[PDB]
């Protein structure tokens, strides 16, 4: 009985410890696409967009960004497995799982079961989950929890010594993650983050590696000025190439470009607004249904792509924002209530996201040059030149899931 | 006896007229350079007459051959001009006849091999009138160095059943690819002889393409119209070299490594024009040396193009006049009695190329016509963003085929 065969009966949860979300007062549903995976992903996306807009304000327009809502959601989802009462009512409400009409907190875990099966299930374009919870090596760690936090989210409890080993912990951890993420994510937990008062700490991240299905050519990269959020400009390494790429021009000339990865199931979506418009307006106006709609109308088209190479690493302390967003009873010592594992609450949540884009894709560079003989394209054709701030997305199409999302507001070095 | 293994002193070849200019394998190599030089020169003269978006294809090897043959019965002045325009004079010895021997050695090292997957053959043939008497020295030697036999045909009354007669022989020696070397009305009652050459190629891609990864795609002609193509695609290690003003030189070897196709596309902005205008055997060689193996993506159209035309015009512009003159033409070694009103009415050429996922198939034929009609022929099939193509034999340094692919559209 594994993740890909689980039926609701294989994912039980303590009664008198359940939530019932309200009825939603239509359905782009494509071909053979499991509706439950579809519904869940819409909620993950609702959270992905919301969380992102709040994280945008708390940052400068010139700051880059990059996280993994899929990460954070599957994380706090794992934790939520043992939530209950007013604590749980908040995990649902805040991660929009409560927006999947009528669906009960116990079902949510069966959906993730379904999504997770299809998500991380293996040539190229590998996706890996690095989520795990950390609490003191003390009291009850209800086995039933783990037994499932193994089947569904694939990673057990894991108690540490927040006392005699409060330091070789914030290293036992950083060592774990940085191992799974094949060395990409290193300093998972910041400095002076773990001590004795540290009760529980949540750590989440993802590892995506893949090649552009239509690689750019090194021989074509050329330094170019990138106009930033302020007014200035700088030296960025602009990549160049042409070919069929799903595209679409939308509201007030904002460009939406899809570059796929080998496999086609994992793609990168760029959202570049016209020069006169600010990424700000776009970021704020970007709602789950607007974004969802935009992607729905992408048509294959021949065009000229100009996109800068860029690297982006980022660390987060989910706690403050999460709180500010409504999630609190989990971060409070007296208000907590996780009967799945007393006074046990979350001391902090840390996330690290990493993305480096070159002429080949995500994986290590190379020199693969491109030779296209016998091709003549229309002189009048679309042109997508990203020499100004744009959004980024790495989604899994068939599962309509936003894996990573970010903002490249300064690619230069 | 074997015309191949033979040595210089063994071959009896003792023509009618010898020309005097002002190490065998070292000479065969010098012939190839002579030929290669004729190929680029000739090619430019052929470009400098078409729209820079016009398709072009030919086998300069096929041409250099048919005329090497004609050179046999050639004499005084015409014998020299032939020695010049085909740069046979740039060969070691200052003795015409010597050439013919080296050319046969080359044809041995080319079409005569113990197999190699890459099929590469040649067939030659003379076609004389039913009522004439051909000089026996010519006929024996024509069939000695080129394996060119002399078959009869009624040119005096059945000029037409004759063309059809000849065209088919090529159609047979070129897998039905070249089926119309000689046009219509080009051979009449006064038609004396007709020298013909044919070369056929067909190799498999060493690194085959995938029919799966091929995609139909719109291609825009220079005009403004567009037609569907079919690009193939594959990633792999290849000899390549971004050079010049961003020109790309790519080599695509066939099963054997002895015969390779070299593509040459100029920077998207620029055009072939300045590339063609500078093409020479050394240039093309310079590039061939820089080619370092490299990991790279290859996008190539799965197409086929045919091309036909007359060698008269250009061959004249290049200095070959006498042979075409009903007066100055001197070909006394052909019609026994020593007849001397034999001149080349016209020379026709017809080539064929087809590139697909398995490999390519090239065929060409050249027909020299002595005293027939001297009629420009039919047109091509234009498009845009063109690129050069050469199918060459590397160990032998000879351009078998070459051209400018412009319109791949089917
Ligand atoms: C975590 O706590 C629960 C109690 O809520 C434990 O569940 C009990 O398990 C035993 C043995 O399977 C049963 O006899 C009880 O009936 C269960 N409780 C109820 C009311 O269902 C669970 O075993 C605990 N986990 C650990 C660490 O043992
Ligand atoms: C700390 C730890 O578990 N070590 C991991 C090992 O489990 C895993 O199999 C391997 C992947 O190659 O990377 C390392
Ligand atoms: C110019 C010419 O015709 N070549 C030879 C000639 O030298 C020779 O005397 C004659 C006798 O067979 O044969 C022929
Ligand atoms: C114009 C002309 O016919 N003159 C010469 C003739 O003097 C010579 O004997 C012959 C030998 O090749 O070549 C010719
Ligand atoms: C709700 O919380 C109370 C304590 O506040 C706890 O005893 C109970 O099990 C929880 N669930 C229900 C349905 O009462
Ligand atoms: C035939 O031509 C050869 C040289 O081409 C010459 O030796 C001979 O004199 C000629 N004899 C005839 C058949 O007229």
């Amino acid at each position: 009985v594994d993740i890909c065969t689980a039926k609701p009966r294989d994912i039980p949860m303590n009664p008198m410890c359940i939530y019932r979300s309200p009825e939603k007062k239509e359905q782009k549903i494509p071909e053979a696409t499991n509706r439950r995976v579809w519904e869940l992903s819409k909620a993950n996306s609702r959270f992905a967009t919301t969380f992102y807009q709040h994280l945008a304000d708390s940052k400068n327009d010139n700051d880059n960004i990059f996280l993994s809502p899929l990460s954070i959601s599957t994380a706090f989802a794992m934790t939520k497995l043992g939530a209950c009462n007013d604590t749980l009512q908040q995990l649902m409400e805040v991660f929009k799982f409560d927006t999947i009409s009528e669906k009960t907190s116990d079902q949510i875990h069966f959906f993730f079961a379904k999504l997770n099966c299809r998500l991380y299930r293996k040539k190229s374009s590998k996706l890996v989950s690095a989520n795990r919870l950390f609490g003191d090596k003390s009291l009850t760690f209800n086995e039933t929890y783990q037994d499932i936090s193994e089947l569904v989210y694939g990673a057990k409890l894991q108690p540490l010594d927040f006392k005699e080993n409060a330091e070789q912990s914030r290293a036992a951890i950083n060592k774990w993650v940085s191992n799974k993420t094949e060395g990409r994510i290193t300093d998972v937990i910041p400095s002076e983050a773990i001590n004795e008062l540290t009760v529980l700490v949540l750590v989440n991240t993802i590892l995506f590696k893949g090649l552009w299905k239509s690689k750019f050519s090194p021989e074509n990269t050329r330094k170019e000025l990138f106009y930033k959020a302020d007014g200035e400009s700088c030296s960025a390494s602009m990549m160049y190439q042409e070919g069929k790429f799903r595209y679409r021009r939308v509201a007030e000339g904002t460009q939406v470009l899809e570059l796929p990865f080998k496999g086609d199931d994992i793609t990168m979506v760029l959202i570049l607004p016209k020069p006169e418009k600010s990424l700000a307006k776009v970021e704020k106006e970007l709602t789950p249904e607007v974004l969802q709609e935009w992607l729905d109308e992408l048509e294959e088209m021949m065009l000229v792509v100009h996109m800068p190479r860029f690297r982006i690493e980022d660390g987060f302390s989910l706690k403050e924002q999460l709180q500010d967003m409504g999630l609190v009873d989990l971060f409070s010592p007296e208000k907590s209530k996780l009967p799945g594992i007393d006074d046990l609450y979350v001391s902090d949540a840390f996330h690290k996201a990493f993305l480096e884009v070159n002429e080949e894709g995500s994986e290590a560079a190379a020199s693969t040059a491109v030779v296209i003989a016998g091709r003549s394209l229309n002189p009048n054709r679309v042109t997508f030149k990203a020499n100004r701030p744009f959004l980024v997305f790495i989604r899994e199409v068939p599962l309509n899931t936003i894996i990573f999302m970010g903002r490249v507001a300064n690619p230069c070095v």
